[PDB]
């Protein structure tokens, strides 16, 4: 179709080839040969303009769809190789993709893309900032991406819910642009402003099923953002509802297996938050350089994976975290990030003591952990690391705070000498009737039923009893002090005194 | 060879490709080219009867094995893309799959499959049942299955164990078809009544090694059922053999990482079990709409990862679940869905409490949630969210009931007042050598070793002892009742009586 | 390019294809057609020589970028299938691979590897040792192999870091050959003496981002290691550097997702550790057959998966792990196999009696299990199987050992009737302000502050005291011997006596 390598990157200069693959799109579309071939020319091909993958005049709306409910709009652009097909894409704006995949929602597509690499024309300073899209997906689904590159652009891949609905007079931003179970695999992405961006305008919440796997991103060390999830409230000018979770971008359900790599030296973003929350997530995340996650607002992130970084991570929050579905902003299986010190209230949990959850295999060599007892005797132990004075505690939160504020209420003490009940007084004990024995006020040892429960028996005496002004003990009943305590009283009379001797002294 | 693409759905008429489909597969493998390529013509290329994807007369048994320990016979039917290449197929029966892998077992194939969809004819409703299996997987390992569609048939993936074994007259069943090792990435299936099925008829109980990633299923609403696992007992009537887990389809270290997608409307089923067990598979799952997971019998499903679904997963259980191998019939590493509310027994856990397993990170921002302390001082806190009065219980199980049944033995209480032993009497505490004091009977506080352990030091006195008929304080030893309290007795008399006044009143 | 496919294995003869393909590889690297193609022909292509991926002069080092940060040299090598195309490799020497991937590190390169088999021309027997290897990956980075078979070669993926830098005159072995981020998908080893080796002999310690998933490993019986990562110890000889983690093989953020298949007769091994770390990995592996973990001094492994067997696991420890970094050499989400039972110190924990992990969901229905308690009142409870005569137990481990070596502190008792302070004396209980009463010494109960709490008051009577020599009660205050016990002293003397009588008997 008139499409040639000839791109010079010395002078910037070559053949326009977007016309050429604009025509091989629509006729490979027209014969339903749904394939367009990018052989590995001298160089890379120059394309100024967007592909659409679905022919122009696709742009979102439901694809026509044939009688098995599927959609017949739709090329599965291919190369020859990860780095051996090279496409030198210039954006004739900011947003302008090199590979696009927009219109039909609900069912699948013969749009796919694999093999090559979008690859930029003007490579900007990590400096400045970088004009163009990789790959955008908007209204599409079940697009796959393998095997591809992705060179210092504005944004690497997009989601985007953009359009709404024609057939909304009044507003409700259900029925229209929502982008959900795209496949990327073995794809890279190198020093994009934005490397994943899950983005909603005018469209639905749903951002559902999309899996990253085998894929590896290039932070960009001058701010950049590895992921970002975020509402522009475009929608909220049009009808403000102001409702906190009604406008968001809701990314459930989606896999997440990609290795980070940030910087050590100018604070690079991994996770931004923004009118956004990731529920029900999984994969495993590797990171390396420091990296530190951004939540605006209450909004928050969670997966069902696990992450792990050769680094330091930061966290900072712009706001109060809705507690009242989360407890932190980023939670995980082995992590949850946004730990702060308690609050200055509990006696025990002090300033200055940060909590951590469990990790459910003491992986940290420092923590507690859980053990069962195996052969012969069977039991169950749940152990901490010499050197912790504060020992096992029983404690309680409040809704409103999670970890930060807890409150002790029973503590078993390091040394094995103390059941202390922290928080409360009058502490005691009790069998299965609920009789007992137990302190009251700091000053009185008491029985919890009145006039029941008896101090030794003939078979367990007690052999003494020391009091402050009296004692009893095989020397007899005798006093502390002479000749000032008596022997009952005035109004309160004893009876009979038996004695062997008969006389006093 | 023949072949042609001129599918007209509205007439559901063409060109019968199955001949020239056999004859291209039957030269690929007769000149050792392991590989046949069907482009996306026009349209669909129509299709009666089955391909062996390893030659007419490759059923079952061991494959010819060349000197590498190695299958010689079979193809790599491969297209243009997940939708550019279309095949409608018309099933002569129910079991009669579009493409089929059977034969050797034990070593790998160049058998595979890729780019194409396995797509009917006759679309039946949903409201009937649909005939055709979309891939047939019997007797093959190594098979692999990337991005491919498959559209409304009877089975979409069937994994069958169906042949015995040609030299077995005793009737073992240990020599024969299993199914093992087979690759699944990247596929869809729409709207098949049983979307996944393993099934074992005459064969061995093996199903091990196959994966599923980055795939979708679409459960039929009108009790669609998402994955099946049975052995339909046709080797039971040959040898009654009336043992329980000798004849079970044992789907073991599988890998099940499948995106959901049920109805809200009419109960559509997620996992049925009829004689066959889950054990130690792996993979992460996502559900969308509402579910049920059906238990028949005593058999289990079990895996390491976890599922995650936003909507209400219900589960039906047709019988007593094996309880001496797993606690509940389905179990992941976040949720556990057979929950059973416990049984009138214990004193706390009463009718109407439901138990739930931890979720290792509290996610649900109810549950318990372990944490360690760090900086300065250490320690290990479980807490517990407010509002629950309950507190923390020490509780045991028996084995007939894991979870339903526990007893209670410990309580903690929430508010940090009272240790009660809820289903024993007469508790107390002692030291290491096991001297202490304790409760018995209700009525009696005594020290676990007669006449040893005293009541008070001359460092530590008690100021006061009250009885309900004597007191002994600094105002001496009075009764609280004038004059019909003694000192002594008539049969066991006192000694001397050293006072300093000499005289009675 | 004069290739030819037509070895005889009868005979073990053929035409030597290894100068074609280095002129293809030639040929497609100097015109930019980054991709050379091999069609399955009658029979296997027979190579003598290395294949380098990279063209000949291409061994290590910065390999030639282009002005967008990537590696020019490089061909995708692919075929027609996982078994469509056979290469018959003959090894000149032992570490000679069929096909390589050696050069640029820290960017990536066209260099790939897809659909056909490195298989070998000599087969040598299980009892003797093979030469050769199958795929070889030294300096490269982002080199997909993705559905290729390996079959019995001396090694079948060889990780390597070997050469140092050539600016690195004072031997810091800081800047020179790192292996990083590799993608290996659906491949197959058959047979081979180290299925994956991570070996560095003078270059760096990374081995970061490489990924193995849906791939199978058949562990050699006679011997064999499905994985090792080991240091040879080669900049050892140069500078000593008596340092135990600076010459190391650290797999750090590595994805393990393995079957492998075993023997039960043999011993075979399944990882073998000797300078090594294992660090943050991730991925569930699968193990059939009896299989044994071999480290070697105080090196470990860690992971963020789980593997699982249907079979015993042992393992085998050559030193003193390092406990002060990790508790024990092999660590996953499920187990940690080096279990060894307690030593003989604790009067509980004795020998005989092995510790095992939590396993988060209680799958063996044998161990402690992590509950909450929805519906109204609220609660959790750890509770442990019905004759776990050990109950409860609080314990401390010191740093030196994890496991083994466990201090229990206190317990709680299957049968509810004791709290116990196993490994102290002189247990007590006191509330917030810390007042409260306990033991001393096995002899005495006495209250914390000396002369502060009351026994029993008007409201909460005792109704008795028994002691060794007296007793108060209803009856009045009387001795359990007759007429040796006195009232009062010579020295210390009560003061009067009220009583209603006034005689004495």
């Amino acid at each position: 179709f008139g499409a040639v390598a000839d791109y010079n990157p010395t002078t910037k200069t070559g053949t326009d080839n977007t016309q050429a693959f604009r025509n091989a799109v629509a006729a490979a579309i027209a014969q339903n040969i749904r394939n367009v071939y990018a052989p590995g020319g001298p160089s890379a091909y120059m394309t100024t303009g967007e592909i659409n993958l679905g022919g122009e005049g696709f742009t979102g709306g439901e694809g026509s769809r044939d009688v098995w409910r599927g959609i017949t709009q739709g090329v599965h652009f291919f190369g020859d190789g990860p780095y051996s097909t090279i496409i030198a894409f210039n954006p004739p704006n900011t947003d302008a993709p090199c590979f696009s995949a927009r219109g039909g929602w609900g069912t699948h597509s013969p749009r796919a893309l694999s093999k090559l690499a979008i690859e930029p024309v003007n490579w900007a300073d990590y400096n400045a900032t970088s004009s163009g899209t990789g790959v955008l997906l908007q209204g599409c689904c079940f697009v796959p991406v393998t095997d591809v590159h992705i060179g210092r652009f504005h944004r690497g891949i997009h989601f985007w819910n953009k359009l709404q609905g024609t057939d909304d007079p009044t507003n409700t931003f259900t029925k229209g642009d929502f982008t959900e179970f795209n496949r990327i695999t073995r794809v890279r992405v190198f020093n994009c402003d934005i490397d994943v961006d899950y983005q909603v305008s005018l469209g639905n919440n749903s951002f559902h099923g999309n899996s990253f796997t085998d894929c590896m991103c290039q932070i960009n060390s001058y701010g950049g953002i590895g992921m970002r999830m975020w509402d522009d409230g475009s929608r909220n000018a049009i009808r403000p509802s102001s409702l906190p979770y009604e406008y968001i971008a809701n990314v459930y359900n989606n896999k997440h297996e990609i290795n980070w790599f940030g910087s050590d030296a100018r604070t690079c973003y991994l996770m931004h938050i923004d009118k956004a929350q990731g529920r029900g997530c999984n994969g495993d995340m590797t990171v390396e350089a420091a990296v530190t996650l951004r939540a605006i607002g209450q909004y928050w992130y969670q997966s069902f994976g696990s992450l792990h970084s050769i680094s330091a991570i930061n966290t900072v929050v712009d706001g109060d975290t809705d507690t009242a579905t989360r407890p932190v902003a980023f939670m995980w299986m082995n992590s949850a990030y946004p730990q702060v010190n308690f609050d200055g209230t509990d006696p025990l949990l002090t300033s200055g003591l940060t909590p951590r959850q469990y990790d459910l295999n003491n992986s940290g060599n420092t923590g507690m952990e859980l053990l069962n007892i195996r052969g012969a005797n069977t039991g169950a132990i749940w152990s901490i690391q010499n050197g912790a004075a504060l020992g096992w505690i029983l404690g309680r939160r409040a809704q409103a705070d999670s970890r930060k504020g807890t409150r002790s209420v029973w503590q078993f003490s390091y040394n094995g000498e103390v059941i202390k009940s922290v928080s409360a007084a009058n502490v005691g004990l009790q069998n299965s009737t609920g009789a007992g024995f137990g302190m009251l006020g700091d000053t009185l040892l008491r029985p919890y039923a009145a006039s029941t429960i008896s101090l030794g028996s003939p078979t367990y005496p007690f052999t003494r009893l020391r009091t402050t002004d009296w004692t009893v003990d095989t020397n007899g009943i005798v006093p502390v002090q002479d000749g000032i305590k008596n022997i009952g009283s005035s109004s309160l009379r004893v009876g009979t005194v038996f004695a062997a001797t008969g006389t006093i002294n």
